């Protein structure tokens, strides 16, 4: 197995998946490191095994159908994935925690929102459907760009969106256009 987590890229207190070589701190995984569970299979695996139980899963999707779908376990599952895909940026640190707003010449949002945020609400099962979570992560980064104007800090909420539009596309086979 790797010697450094997955998701964080340090060593510490690693938790080994039993299927492939990756490793992991107990809160980096998502969902968090089962208790017991020998063989235990990470986040990465379960997905792939999904994907290999039914192979026509890759074939193309419309994101509107895919949003219209309702949290059963495997879209509880492929959304945990998209949300630790994020978390494996460095650059999800500044998305990570609770945000406050106090710069001259902008107002906060609204409806603040950030990955920690998410994190809890599919732990507690509050998202009945795709479009619930998609709609919270969309919202991180659009408050950002929103909040920091002009600033060239608002580049940061463009490069977190852009890793999680990638995913979201892959993860839940999205029909590639032009
Ligand atoms: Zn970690
Ligand atoms: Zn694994
Ligand atoms: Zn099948």
């Amino acid at each position: 197995n790797s010697n450094i987590c997955e998701v964080c890229n340090k060593w510490g207190r690693l938790f080994c998946c039993d299927t492939c070589p990756r490793s992991f701190h107990e809160h980096c995984h998502i969902p968090s490191v089962e208790a017991n569970k020998n063989p235990w299979s990470c986040i990465f695996c379960r997905i792939k095994t999904i994907q290999e139980r039914c192979p026509e899963s890759q074939s193309g999707h419309q994101e509107s159908e895919v949003l219209m779908r309702q949290m059963l376990p495997e879209e509880q599952l492929k959304c945990e994935f998209l949300l630790l895909k994020v978390y494996c940026d460095s650059k999800s640190c500044f998305f990570a925690s609770e945000p406050y707003y106090n710069r001259e010449g902008s107002q906060g949002p609204q409806k603040p929102m950030w990955l920690n945020k998410v994190k809890t609400s599919l732990n507690e099962q509050m998202y009945t459907r795709v479009e619930g979570f998609v709609q919270d992560m969309r919202l991180i980064f659009h408050n950002h760009k929103e909040f920091y104007r002009e600033d060239k800090f608002t580049r940061l909420g463009i490069q977190v969106q852009d890793i999680f539009e990638k995913n979201f596309r892959n993860i839940f086979a999205i029909q590639e256009t032009s």
